[PDB]
């Protein structure tokens, strides 16, 4: 049905000094973009093999479908859940609910960071709504592995950990981007996400 | 266009007393045939997402289309790679590509021996052809993971080492069945599919 | 110090009609006892790498570790969960928690009996403890990978749906043996465990 | 039996322009150290859960073992795959297996880069020996997975293709690196791990 890259719902230097211009630039413009492109290549060649009834040929696909296919589905989440206007805590009844589900908002920022950093290799860090048990949760994917797709879990905020997502202004210090992300979450978006999980 | 279930070639006693009718009869009326069904099913809900663009969808059914379309390639060569007419040595260009490959053809059988033993949980040990090498290549896979769709190789002869495949008769000795199961190996069929190979 | 194959605690018949005694029999005198002894098996060749420095040695023991490591404790824990004076439903603490986070015994039922199913090849279903968030979590893992120890969550009740487990009494049909084993499910060892789990 | 950092074979520039000078002292100096500084804690608390047989806790750590062992295993062997006095062609018996098994040397520059690119995520493309099939093979291996450890294949040369090895010069564009690498090879060093591979 035709996957195109989303515009950025801000400028490229917006998240500055948080997540620099240059980054923010090279994420969207290259990396985004290369996953809608092979996606699309990708999702015709299935079309072909599904015609064809080569189910070979559908399970070659399958890594490079979901590799790109996530990467477009994180990563279009992952500007919305940036703002040069975020930081802060979130209100209302998401903020009640990060409290019941992980005792306070700070404890929430410790877990969420936990398992970001530990994310070895590349991956997301991922706090999300299980909708069978009605309650926030936390995850972490690796690679491009969607949240959603991979298991079931609604995603709220995601903190994408691979290298280019911090590397030309971090270099190794994980940690240092992940307490700057802080400053620019768009609680505002998370919130909205939170909401749309319940009737 | 649909997937089907093939019919058996032989007899369901036909291969006694290596494999026994049992289950020779639920291996393939009752194993492959739900494999091909819910391959079908997976497929059309597949086709329903692709259509839709719902890239979360389509992921979700990547384990569903890998492990029940495996399970119907797997099982559709495993019935013509064996025979009541089997056993033995294979003759002409296979036999000297054995020789060659492997160093002879009892090193041959341990190694595949020795990879399909060596398959932790479900599986399969493949003899494979490698076609950017020109040479024959021994492989294992796991679950229903297909040979040629998930490592290029193209299968020749495979080996299930799924329980399903010989606990009734060989209970948890897996080696008793692996010693019984080339006594019913059907060289012609594989060397077809090596030929098949080299143009 | 060394691992050892526990007793069964019952009869090798006392689960009969709903898991036959030629199962209990091979699962525990067969299947678990090659865990036991391939585990201490690979934890010696793990001792001599790990003296040696040897990383290229200790990373290849690695799967044979998880797998036979994993095959022991679970095993373990199955043996206790089963029980001839099992069935029905749980009472105090355990009965609450799973009432406030299910929604009902037979929800819960429901979920562990999905997630039991759901295993594609070999595998295990899970009830387990989250300590962290204080409450009740069923997971699924593949092959012998142990619950506690790939997921953090404490065992409190698993199902073994690996084929071995009951293939000879219900052949393919997987759902008639999850039926059957709520009969003999020993709530009076999952509620020990919960209990542990508070304090 | 204790870890330690080796030292870089030259100097941090020697490999300019075709790898940086901060990439390399980044790369040597606070990636390959930290593998190193997490492989020896990971070491020492395997040796505690082994002295006390907790088989969850030895599986609970495997995954940090095999990403910091492999980190150590892999980034070692880079090292010296590299020199300021490489570059061109090699000679003698590995560039004659090299024209055997792969066709040409540049059919074996497309195929060793071919792998590299399409490592998805974090991962390393190998070029090893085969010593039971006794020739040369290409393998991808996924983040730290050490080639010999997972595959058995010996590691004779490895090209680095996560991000952090490149990024900060060639930002998105992987091809442009992995032309570039072809430059610093250390052919004497490959020859010499080939070499030692025969008796
Ligand atoms: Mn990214
Ligand atoms: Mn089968
Ligand atoms: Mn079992
Ligand atoms: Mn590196």
């Amino acid at each position: 049905m035709k996957h195109s890259l989303p515009d950025l719902p801000y400028d490229y230097g917006a998240l500055e000094p948080h997540i620099n211009a240059q980054i923010m630039q090279l994420h969207h413009s290259k990396h985004h973009a290369a996953y809608v492109n092979n996606l699309n290549v990708t999702e015709e060649k299935y079309q072909e093999a599904l015609a064809k009834g080569d189910v070979t040929a559908q399970i070659a696909l399958q890594p490079a479908l979901k590799f790109n296919g996530g990467g477009h589905i994180n990563h279009s989440i992952f500007w919305t859940n940036l703002s040069p206007n975020g930081g802060g805590e979130p209100k209302g009844e998401l903020l009640e609910a990060i409290k019941r589900d992980f005792g306070s908002f700070d404890k929430f920022k410790e877990k969420l960071t936990a398992a970001s950093v530990g994310v070895q290799g590349s991956g997301w860090g991922w706090l999300g709504f299980n909708k069978e048990r009605g309650h926030l949760q936390i995850a972490a994917c690796p690679n491009q592995d969607p949240l959603q797709g991979t298991t079931g879990l609604i995603p709220l905020l995601g903190i994408d950990v691979w290298e280019h997502a911090y590397y030309l202004q971090y270099k190794n210090v994980r940690p240092d981007y992940l307490k700057a992300i802080w400053n620019v979450i768009n609680w505002e978006n998370v919130t909205e996400r939170y909401m749309a999980c319940k009737k």
